[PDB]
């Protein structure tokens, strides 16, 4: 419907170390699509097979855990949701007697409460990550190799992810965000203008208050561009680096680590990226109708 916010997939949260991004969207964290990925490394070494059955018991516990975590959040959601729905729509907004003011106060302190919240209720996830991938350093150990490990697996998993990388319109996802901060700004840039001539102050506010999300939203999105970059063009440089035949276990562990990481920041980030870009569009159209109502009630040229 007109002017209105349905899905606030967007928000997302780090620990205070910011070693660990939460997202809303499944798996929620990168570190679930890494556990996937050794699940693959680790069906080619005979001698670790025990994985599987870590996979099945503590990943995919992890795994719903998470998702549980996020569930509890919902009422949250929803509150941020509504007043989202009420602060970027004047006609909804007339419908209630709090000032404009009120609201957004209400709207900051119940968007850092529905964040806190997914944070919060994910602690002890965060500490079960590190878990799983100190169990997997010490999985690898029992590789039957010492100074000299095969790296075929290694660079057969690159040759494949290469392939994958290629499937991401990179591309596409550039130009965008750069034909969206243009406009973004240019929309910034009008209301400094024209706020000094129109006195229409609900409206004004809501497109403000929609500006600002937007501003959030693009910072999410280029976050998540620029990790995707780094793990394709990293990967692309493993590709065409050195390809020694062997190296020593501990260097080999250092090897999937870094491969398994690249790809898992690659995929979550496809996943952002996608939810982010539908999330602009729908916004970038909220500020496009409420600029034309603005301009609409002009009776002259406006200079
Ligand atoms: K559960
Ligand atoms: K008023
Ligand atoms: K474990
Ligand atoms: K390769």
């Amino acid at each position: 419907s007109t002017n209105t916010t349905d899905n606030i997939d967007y928000f997302d949260i780090s620990d205070e170390s910011n070693y660990y991004l939460i997202s809303q969207l499944r798996p929620h964290f990168s570190n679930i699509y890494f556990f996937d990925e050794f699940k693959r490394y680790a069906s080619y070494h005979t001698e670790i097979k025990r994985y599987e059955d870590i996979h099945k018991t503590k990943v995919n516990s992890l795994l719903n855990e998470a998702s549980r975590a996020i569930g509890i959040c919902n009422r949250a959601k929803n509150t941020v949701k509504g007043l989202i729905n009420i602060l970027e729509n004047p006609q909804k907004f007339k419908t209630q007697r709090e000032s404009y003011d009120v609201k957004l106060r209400q709207y900051e302190e119940k968007k850092e409460a529905f964040r806190g919240c997914l944070l919060n209720k994910n602690r002890k996830n965060l500490d079960q990550i590190k878990k799983i991938n100190n169990e997997i350093r010490d999985l690898l150990e029992k590789l039957k190799c010492s100074q000299d490990c095969q790296t075929n697996v290694y660079f057969d998993m690159i040759k494949i992810y290469l392939v994958d990388f290629k499937k991401m319109p990179y591309e596409n996802y550039d130009t965008f965000i750069k034909q969206y901060k243009n406009s973004y700004l240019s929309g910034v840039d009008m209301i400094r203008k024209i706020e000094k001539q129109i006195d229409n102050p609900v409206t004004i506010n809501a497109i403000k208050f929609t500006q600002k999300e937007m501003g959030y939203i693009i910072d999410r999105f280029e976050y998540h561009l620029q990790k995707v970059k780094h793990s394709i063009d990293q990967v692309t440089a493993l590709s065409d680096g050195v390809k020694p035949k062997q190296v020593t276990k501990n260097r080999l562990k250092e090897y999937y680590f870094n491969i398994g990481n690249y790809y898992s920041i690659f995929k979550f980030g496809k996943d952002s990226l996608n939810m982010l870009n539908k999330a602009l569009i729908h916004k970038e159209k909220i500020v496009h109708n409420l600029l034309g109502e603005l301009f609409g009630h002009l009776e002259e040229r406006i200079s």
